[PDB]
């Protein structure tokens, strides 16, 4: 009972190298501070890098997520300085949290974990400081 699958899409641009480059004190928070925290939380591992829909056979991901987003992505983006402004990288933390509760059902395993990264996300970004 094969199905056509597709493709996964490119993962996400993570390099602007003719961007101008500006360090912030909220970016240099996000990156140091914030992602740090997430990334080496028990529940991270399925968020460091883009979904594979297609290999794990989540039916119809990129049909009803138009805009898939991850930690490894985010991580890139800030080691590589590719946000304009924190807000921009704040913006694509939710984006990845927003996939995961409107693709799964809200008992499920992967959005239980996604609930207990965003707690701490919201914790650090509580303490995000002043422009
Ligand atoms: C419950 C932890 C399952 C991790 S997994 O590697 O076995 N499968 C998934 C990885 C990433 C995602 C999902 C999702 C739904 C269902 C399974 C998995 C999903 O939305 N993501 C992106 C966070």
């Amino acid at each position: 009972h094969l199905v056509p699958r597709g493709s996964n899409p490119p993962p996400p641009e993570t390099s602007n190298p003719n961007k101008p480059k500006r360090q912030t004190n909220q970016l240099q928070y996000l990156l140091r501070v914030v992602l740090k925290t997430l990334w080496k939380h028990q529940f991270a591992w399925p968020f460091q890098q883009p979904v594979d829909a297609v290999k794990l056979n989540l039916p119809d991901y990129y049909k009803i997520i138009k805009t898939p987003m991850d930690m490894g992505t985010i991580k890139k983006r800030l080691e590589n300085n590719y946000y304009w402004n924190a807000q921009e990288c704040i913006q694509d933390f939710n984006t990845m949290f927003t996939n995961c509760y409107i693709y799964n059902k809200p008992g499920d395993d992967i959005v239980l974990m996604a609930e207990a990264l965003e707690k701490l996300f919201l914790q650090k970004i509580n303490e995000l400081p002043t422009e």
